[PDB]
């Protein structure tokens, strides 16, 4: 997260860190006791055994409850950056309670309204290309950018109806590498997307691009 502030305990009860080979890698969202939603690109085709989920902590490396993975399912239409969601099943079930909870999802067919406020969180870099990552979870609030504007930045074909965009024209507030797969919520803390891709991090006039939960609810609901 670029331009972020520390998340408080209980801000995102459903957020999980996803380590790979013992190191930082991405984020995700706990949907129920045995299911995490993350970005497909975080997991597709990689050795499953390399991943460890941690829930209930502001840190990636201690606290809370961990699990390995039992299975990985990418969206059936995942291609390039498009449809960038995956369902992970956990080897160890994680109960709600305390600072752990399960995500409430954006309604099927919803699309974040341009200008509305969204909050994204993760353990990724704090600058483009940064090599260090924070120990504790960061968050940042950015407005939704219209898809039309987003297509003017990236190209018409590049932004699909399964993506939405968020950021500030000036730059300086965004998700970044290591935040992929983690949650972006609306102002009510409902899960509206997963961190997916973008042109660098926090650049002027290149929004962050998010996999849209509202658009991808059929997949999520079928396999959660």
């Amino acid at each position: 997260i670029v331009g972020g502030t520390s998340a408080s305990a209980g801000d995102f009860p459903f957020i999980v860190s996803i380590s790979r080979n013992g190191g930082p890698w991405c984020g995700g969202s706990l949907l129920n006791a045995n299911t995490v939603l993350t970005a497909a690109h975080c997991v597709s085709g990689y050795a499953q055994s390399g991943f460890q989920i941690r829930a209930g902590s502001l840190s990636r490396t201690s606290g809370g409850i961990t699990s390995s993975l039992s299975s990985v399912r990418v969206h059936p239409s995942y291609s390039g950056n498009n449809n960038d969601l995956a369902i992970l099943k956990l080897s160890t079930s994680i109960p709600s309670g305390g600072n752990i909870g399960y995500a409430r999802l954006a309604a099927s067919g919803s699309d974040p309204v341009a200008g509305s406020s969204a909050t994204v969180a993760g353990w990724g870099a704090t600058s483009e290309g940064g090599s260090s990552t924070p120990v504790n979870l960061l968050k940042v609030t950015v407005p939704i950018v219209s898809r039309a504007t987003c297509r003017a930045q990236y190209g018409t074909s590049a932004i699909t109806n399964q993506m939405f965009c968020a950021g500030v024209s000036s730059g300086g507030k965004d998700s970044c590498q290591g935040d992929s797969g983690g949650p972006i919520v609306d102002s009510s803390n409902t899960l509206i997307g997963a961190v997916s891709w973008g042109n660098g991090c926090a650049r002027p006039n290149y929004s962050g691009v998010y996999a849209s939960v509202g658009a991808l609810r059929s997949f999520i609901d079928t396999y959660a």
